[PDB]
């Protein structure tokens, strides 16, 4: 099987704009996490093919992963935080819909997640 094609991560047919909470979702909440120890499995969309994952996207319908949302912030695809926070919880969730517990990467997904919960208890206001 081939690997899906990426999220879409710019599209010129929805309005833009910068918000506080955004800004803060991009250069606080996504930087936090990228160059964390635990980032790497998380930094672009799971490759299926190279990871040898046949079953992964007949499992995952709704992919996610922080290269993607690095873009959609750094592309203003977001309107609203919420739609940023969403993708985050679906990366993390599919994480643990496709492995199991006590599997390194959902360890490592789930550290990820509690940094990234303590971030957004810290978001600025609308
Ligand atoms: C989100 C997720 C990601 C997964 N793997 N992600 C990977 C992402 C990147 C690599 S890497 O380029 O070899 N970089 C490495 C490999 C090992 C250690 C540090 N960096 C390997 C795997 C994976 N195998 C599953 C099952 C997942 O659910």
């Amino acid at each position: 099987s081939m690997n899906p094609p990426p999220p879409e991560t710019s599209n010129p047919n929805k309005p833009k704009r910068q918000t506080n909470q955004l800004q803060y979702l991009l250069r606080v909440v996504l930087k936090t996490l990228w160059k964390h120890q635990f980032a790497w499995p998380f930094q672009q969309p799971v490759d299926a093919v190279k990871l040898n994952l046949p079953d992964y996207y007949k499992i995952i319908k709704t992919p996610m992963d922080m290269g993607t949302i690095k873009k959609r912030l750094e592309n203003n695809y977001y309107w609203n935080a919420q739609e940023c926070i969403q993708d985050f919880n679906t990366m993390f969730t599919n994480c643990y819909i496709y492995n199991k517990p006590g599997d390194d990467i959902v360890l490592m997904a789930e550290a990820l997640e509690k940094l990234f919960l303590q971030k957004i208890n810290e978001l600025p206001t609308e």
